[PDB]
C-alpha cells in the first residue's frame, strides 16, 4: 500500500502521456518488480489514472561509473552483497516507462488519455489491487453525463494474466461478457493452429445457446469437431455441452455417415441421445432433382481449360422446359440410368407412347434399344458417374430446402436451431452445396426484410478460402449481413489473407500467437489499440493465451487465459 | 430514441416534402402511423421501387451477370460479351430484337403498344409469329431464364419507373424550387441497390447537364 518507486520525469510522447519511474536499491532488494504490460495506478493531484508498463532499461543515477565499479569488484574478487554494500547501493537502480491510458470516472465511465501532464513531485505509482482491477475491467466508453444501462446477465470468459511469469496470473480478476456482443456482429478468431481456437469457439457458442434460445446457428463443420470430442483430445463438443446444460431438441446434424455418427453418439451420450441430436442425411435422389445433377456436373473441376461443355450449358437452362415433354425427359432419365444411378422400385418412363420400367433390366434393355437437346446428354452419359457417391434412391428430401425451413421458416420462427453440417462427408460437392445453401439463405433473409430479422449466426472455418473473392456470396454476407440480422464468426490463422475491407468492419477480435510480421502489421493497421501488444504476439507462443477486443466501447485490448468448456459447464449449473 | 427526419419535419411543421421510395410500403406505412400519428400522410409519401427492363436492358444484363459469378464463377462467353457490347447492340435492330425476345420469353410483361422491327410483342398473337420466325445475341436468346429473377422488381410503363419519377421530382419543369427530400430504402432492393443507385445518379447528372443555362439543379 505504498508507492513502488519515484517518478523522475514526465512528458507527452506522440498521442500518449508517459512518465519515467525509478526503482531504488530498497525496492530492488525487497523483491519489488514491474512486469511489461502490467497495469498500475497513478495518483497525481487527487486523481487516479490507469497506467501501463511499456519499457525497462538500466541507466546510471548521479555521478557514477557502474561499468568501472562492477568490473573492479569482479577483478578484485570482492563480493558486493556480503562485503562493501556501500558501492552496491550506488548502482542498484532501474528505470521503467509508464503510459497513461486514461481514468475511470462517474459510475464506471472511461475517460481516455489526458490533457493534463503531471509534475514530477506530484505523481506516484501504486500496485493495483484485485478489486481495482475488477472495477477497471468493467469500465466502458460512454456518453458524458449519463447513467450506465446495467441489467442483462454476464458470464465469465477468462481471467487476467501477463504471460507465463510466476505472480502474473489473477484467477479472481475475470472478464465478463454479455453474449449480445456476438449476435448480429462479426467476430474474428486469429492465431496459429493448436493454440485454443476450438475451445474459444465452443465457449462462445455454448454461451450464445444458453443466453439466447431464439438465435439459431449454421455451423459448417469442416474439421468435424463441433459435435463430439475428437479422438486426439478430450474437450467436450456441443452435443455433450447441451446434454450437460439440459437443452433438448435443438441440434440438427446433417451428414452422409449417419450409422457411424449414431454409433459414436450412442457411446458418448447414452441410450437417450435421440432427445439431444437429430441426425439427417446429406444424400438426394437425382431422379427427383435432375437440375441438381446438371448443376453439379456443370460446375465441376474443369482442369486446365476452363470451358464448360455446350451441351451441359444448354441442358442447365432448358431442363425446366424439357420437364413438360416425356420424349425429352426420357433422355435425361436414361442418361442418369446409363451413368449408373440405381432408380426406385417401379420407376416408369414413356419414351414414345408406351410404358417402360427402367427399374427392371429387361425393360431397360428394351428402352435402350428403342433409343432437341436431351439426346446429347444421353450420348455423353458418363459425365454423371461421379454423382453416384451422392445418390440415394427414394429420398425426395432436399436437405437444402429442409435447412432453409429450419433456419427461416414461419412455423419455426424463434425457438432457435443449431444446424451442424458435416462438410467432410460430402467429398467434392461440399463447396458447391455450401455456396448454393448460403445464397439461398441470403435470398430468403432479404425477402424477410421489413417483417423480421434472420436471427442466426454463420460459423465458418478457414475463412480465407471464402472471403478472398469479392464477388462471392460469403464476402457479400460478411459485408451486408448486419442489415438483415445475420452474424458471422470466422477463424483464419492468417489475417493478412482477409481483405482489409472486411477487417476494418469486424467488431470482435480474439487474437492468439501469430508468427508473421505481415499478420501483425495488418492487425495494427486495422486496429490501432493492438499496437501495445504486437511485440508480445510475435515472440510469445503461449497456448490458451488470448488478446480480446470488443468494439466500439472497450478502452484497451485485454490479455486473458480463456476458461475451459469443462469449467464453464461446471459453473453454469450452479 | 434520436428523432428521425420525418419526425423532425413533423415537429418543425414542414408538410408535403418527403418522398420515401421503398419495396416494403406496407411495412413502412405500419411504422409511419405508429410514430407520426394518424396524419402521417401529410408529411411522407411512400412509393414503390419498380423499373422497366424494356427501356433499361443494361440493368437487366448487368444484374444477370452479377447473379452469376456469385452462385459459382465463370460467367458465360455470351453473357460477358453482352455485358460490354450491349451499347453497340443498341444501334443494330437485328441484335436488339434478340435481347427483347429474351426478356419476353423470360416472362417480363411489356407495355401495350411496344413493337420491334425484327410486330406487337405485347399483343398475344404477334408474339407467336415473331417467336416462330426467330451470334452473341442469338445465343443469349435461348438462355432466357437468366432474367427470371428480375421479375422480383419488374413493372411496365413509365409512371411505375422510379428512375423517371425521381428525375422529375428533383428536376421537374413544373416542380421548380420548393425543394423535395427523396429518400431511398436501399436495403429492400437487395443485390440490385448499387446498380440502381449508379444508374439513377448517371441519369440525374445527364439531366442536370442538359438543363444548364436555364436553371440550376440545386440539390444535395
Amino acid at each position: 500500500e505504498s508507492p513502488i518507486g519515484v517518478v523522475v520525469s514526465s512528458r507527452r510522447n506522440g498521442p500518449w502521456a508517459e512518465l519515467t519511474l525509478v526503482l531504488t536499491p530498497q525496492e530492488l532488494d525487497q523483491g519489488k518488480r514491474l512486469l511489461l504490460g502490467e497495469l498500475v495506478r497513478v495518483s497525481s493531484g487527487g486523481k487516479d489514472y490507469v497506467g501501463m508498463v511499456l519499457d525497462g532499461y538500466y541507466e546510471p543515477v548521479g555521478r557514477s561509473d557502474p561499468t568501472y565499479t562492477l568490473a573492479l569488484a569482479h577483478i578484485n574478487q570482492v563480493d558486493l552483497e556480503k562485503e562493501d554494500p556501500w558501492a552496491r547501493k550506488e548502482v542498484n537502480f532501474y528505470h521503467h516507462r509508464i503510459v497513461l491510458l486514461g481514468r475511470v470516472v462517474q459510475g464506471g465511465l472511461f475517460a481516455p488519455s489526458t490533457r493534463l501532464l503531471p509534475p514530477v513531485v506530484e505523481a506516484r505509482v501504486y500496485r493495483m489491487t484485485e478489486e481495482e482491477l475488477q472495477r477497471l475491467l468493467a469500465a466502458e466508453v460512454r456518453t458524458s453525463g449519463s447513467v450506465k444501462a446495467e441489467g442483462k446477465r454476464r458470464y465469465a470468459f477468462g481471467h487476467l494474466a501477463y504471460g507465463l511469469e510466476e505472480g502474473g496470473e489473477y484467477p479472481e480478476v475475470v472478464k465478463e461478457v454479455d453474449p449480445a456482443l456476438f449476435v448480429g456482429r462479426r467476430t474474428a478468431n486469429f492465431g496459429k493452429t493448436g493454440f485454443g481456437k476450438s475451445n474459444e469457439n465452443k465457449v462462445i457458442l455454448t454461451l450464445l445457446a444458453h443466453a439466447f434460445p431464439r438465435v439459431g446457428m449454421l455451423i459448417l463443420d469442416q474439421n468435424a469437431e463441433y459435435l463430439l470430442q475428437t479422438e486426439a483430445t478430450t474437450s467436450p463438443g456441443l452435443a455433450q455441452a447441451f446434454k450437460a446444460l439440459g437443452i433438448r431438441g435443438r441440434i440438427r446434424f446433417y451428414t452422409a455417415r449417419e450409422e457411424a455418427w449414431a454409433r459414436r453418439l450412442k457411446e458418448h451420450l447414452g441410450t437417450e441421445w435421440r432427445e439431444y441430436v437429430e441426425v439427417l442425411p446429406l444424400k438426394v435422389d437425382f431422379y427427383h432433382f435432375p437440375e441438381l445433377a446438371v448443376a453439379l456436373a456443370y460446375q465441376r473441376r474443369r482442369l486446365q481449360g476452363a470451358e464448360p461443355p455446350q451441351y451441359l450449358e444448354n441442358a442447365f437452362y432448358n431442363l425446366e422446359d424439357w420437364k413438360h415433354i416425356p420424349d425429352r425427359m426420357a433422355y435425361v432419365y436414361g442418361a442418369l440410368r446409363k451413368a449408373g444411378l440405381t432408380p426406385r422400385k417401379g420407376l416408369k418412363i414413356k419414351y414414345k407412347n408406351e410404358n417402360y420400367d427402367i427399374s427392371e433390366e429387361k425393360s431397360w434393355g428394351n428402352l435402350q434399344e428403342a433409343m432437341g437437346g436431351a439426346r446429347e446428354l444421353y450420348s455423353r452419359a458418363k459425365v454423371f458417374s461421379f454423382l453416384r457417391a451422392f445418390h440415394a434412391p427414394g429420398k425426395e428430401a432436399n436437405f437444402l430446402e429442409t435447412i432453409k425451413e429450419d433456419l427461416l421458416g414461419e412455423k419455426t420462427e424463434g425457438e432457435g436451431k443449431v444446424v451442424i453440417l458435416d462438410l467432410p462427408s460430402l467429398g467434392e460437392a461440399a463447396d458447391f452445396f455450401t455456396l448454393r445453401l448460403m445464397d439461398l439463405l441470403f435470398d430468403r433473409a432479404v425477402e424477410l426484410y421489413g417483417k423480421r430479422q434472420a436471427n442466426f449466426l454463420v460459423v465458418l472455418e478457414e475463412a480465407h478460402n471464402f472471403l478472398e473473392d469479392k464477388a462471392g456470396i460469403f464476402y457479400r454476407v460478411a459485408k451486408e449481413g448486419r442489415k438483415y440480422g445475420i452474424g458471422m464468426l470466422y477463424s483464419t490463422q492468417s489475417p493478412a489473407s482477409i481483405p482489409m475491407e472486411i477487417l476494418s468492419q469486424t467488431e470482435n477480435f480474439l487474437v492468439k500467437h501469430l508468427s508473421s510480421e505481415e499478420d501483425v502489421k495488418v492487425l495494427k493497421r486495422a486496429k490501432a489499440p493492438f499496437a501495445f501488444v504486437a511485440d508480445f504476439l510475435l515472440s510469445e507462443p503461449i497456448i490458451g493465451y488470448s488478446y480480446v477486443y470488443f468494439e466500439p466501447y472497450q478502452p484497451f485490448v485485454v490479455p486473458l487465459r480463456v476458461k475451459l468448456l469443462e469449467h464453464v459447464l461446471k459453473s453454469l449449473d450452479s
